[PDB]
């Protein structure tokens, strides 16, 4: 499909064969989701936006469906109040910019 | 153009008749640019992300060729790692997301 930028591109996700609703967003290098209990070993990191650095969890080699689209890689998860797909993921669906 | 998420979606921009490098962020609501002079009042305003809150100053009606295509909006300036054009600026442009 094609997503305007009039409003937030949110769009439905799965995990765990759980939906959620998440942010397409570009200029994220990573895929930050909300606390969650998932399950598997993961690593502490420590990622960057506007306001400062906050702590999370990553995962590697989760799968994912966005908006209908399989995807599989990193997913760093913490208290972020917004669920973000970054590129890591946008590339896996072939998403692109355009104007 | 039509931009791939590979690598962060960085193009030029010419603000004051300045060159920058700014990254095209639709999960940013706002256009926020490093330090910086404009001319014109400016307010003051807080904006948020993933880190916390920082604080902003917001200048009106600003003039912005992004990649070729003018912009003329509300132009944030303050504390940020990026350059970065958000929705009020992407929609201008006629930016999009396609998958
Ligand atoms: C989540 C993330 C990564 O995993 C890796 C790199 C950057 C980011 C990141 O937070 N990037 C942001 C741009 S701000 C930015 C800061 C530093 C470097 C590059 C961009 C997001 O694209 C936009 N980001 C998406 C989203 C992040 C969770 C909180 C709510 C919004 C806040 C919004 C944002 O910050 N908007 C402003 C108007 C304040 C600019």
């Amino acid at each position: 499909p094609q997503i305007t930028l009039w409003k937030r591109p949110l769009v439905t996700i799965r995990i765990g064969g759980q939906l959620k609703e998440a942010l397409l967003d570009t200029g994220a290098d990573d895929t930050v989701l909300e606390e969650m209990n998932l399950p598997g070993k993961w690593k502490p990191k420590m990622i960057g936006g506007i306001g400062g650095f906050i702590k999370v969890r990553q995962y590697d080699q989760i799968p994912i469906e966005i908006c209908g689209h399989k995807a599989i890689g990193t997913v760093l998860v913490g208290p972020t109040p917004v669920n973000i797909i970054g590129r890591n993921l946008l590339t896996q669906i072939g998403c692109t910019l355009n104007f």
